[PDB]
């Protein structure tokens, strides 16, 4: 019942978290085309989930400086970053992103995952 | 009253969860056409709700690597993934997704459900 | 004061709930035109609020199989489903939606309401 | 610090609430024109905030069945409903909405307020 | 770990709050042009943050009746209201908005701030 | 289970917080071009996350009154502000923003961070 529920005021602010840092070694063509990507058959993708969304800019910059990856897209509204390149380059980029956001800027972090 | 309410600061981050993994065996054409789907009338569809939304990419990739399953759509903004194919292939694909996201990536998961 | 407020991290996920399952027997023409509907004067509408939003697809399919209702619209982003038909057909459709989502899929549910 | 914060999973669902039911008796023309309204300069407006957003349809229907009240707009996405007409008719319509949503559908409700 | 987190269902509704009521005496031209404003060099702006978003309509109406301010914009989706005029007119408008929303309608309120 | 979950009504309002105030000294051109920026290749950028979103207007105004700093963009919907200029000027501007919002307006604040 309406009458039995506690009510609280919640003041919302974004957290600081990298929720996902995932490599897909051999992505299906239908999927990556729907994402707007232009890849070689040999290319892997790396996928990041980041809050606050503006920190996507930091991650994308770190990833592209880290190694030989291309920026697939950055979405500064949602926080999403997708990168592409060889598996080892994508792994190094994701590791650098996690070191900067997680260790340097004290975001809540995660380990790299892979399909 | 305004004066009696507790106030908390909530720092929001996305959870890690597959909330829904549902099969519709013989979907109504008006529904699937409004979703932008082109199906055979023996096709089933599979529907996924995923958080964070980016993990839809993972799920769609895992599902469409499944035999005889086609991507309906992926919405990387909302997390949604809809797939299509014969009912058994669709169930297999959904289960692959739950195994990758739930077991390997430690997402909260759900059982596959179906419209009877 | 800022300093006196507890802070918690909230990881958000959608709930599983049908919040509203409502019949309007004789809807005002201005309203249903603004909603994009094409009705007979005799048609009722049924309105559903559903989380997660993708479950709108399940509800719409169940409703249209249940009885002689037309799909007014489905909004897969918000979860909304509006159906139209005679009152008894709309009632049977809403009941079927509630049985499937509420009883079969264990969503939090509600009773049919009417204006 | 990051390390000291409690972490909870929150499953979100819409509440059932009319947060605002407000009359503006003689609204400024620059405001009502920015809202897309065409009024007589004796018209008042009535403003509703409703959750879940779909219940705006219910409220708009109840309000516009009220004598001498016109629909300004309905926003089924946000829940908003704005109506117009003479001040007493607008108040009557708002009260009808609060009676249906608050009393009959058990929404949390509010009192009608007005810009004095 | 996933397994260690408490889960609660949160039913969301908008709060009633004026979070910000701020005057910028001499706004930078680049900023106010990006906001779509047409000002004199001498004009100040007032900025309001309001929940629920529909109460922006009430605030904008009160502000424009209060004093000699122009409505810069109203955003009924987010709640935002920006007004412009001389500093003293903008201050009187903001004070009237706070008296109506805060004192009359019992919104949680704030004091006027200035740059 | 559905039956075991506590249920609370949460009335949402925006917090008052600068979550991020970050300098990138030599940003990659593919990144800054995707953000719509035109820079010199000695320019740094400064990135702000602000709640409530309207306070981006305050921050952008304070920052661009700083010497040798240009507005990259302001997003009044999300709260974001990106600025550009030589690294020291950008840091000075970010610090001015933290002083106004954090100290004078009592927002929760953060330290300036930088990509090393």
């Amino acid at each position: 019942t309406e009458e039995s529920k506690q009510r609280v005021i919640q003041e919302y602010v974004p957290g600081k978290q990298v929720t996902l840092a995932h490599i897909i070694a051999n992505p299906n063509e239908d999927i990556y085309k729907k994402l707007g990507l232009v890849l070689d058959k040999k290319d892997a993708i790396g996928i990041l989930t980041i809050t606050p969304s503006e920190a996507s800019i930091i991650a994308a910059d770190v990833a592209t400086k880290a190694s030989n990856v291309s920026l697939g897209f950055i979405d500064r509204f949602s926080g999403s970053v997708v990168i592409s390149g060889d598996v080892s380059s994508v792994e190094s980029a994701l590791n650098d992103v996690l070191e900067v956001l997680g260790n340097m800027l004290n975001f809540s972090s995660t380990k790299i995952t892979r399909t």
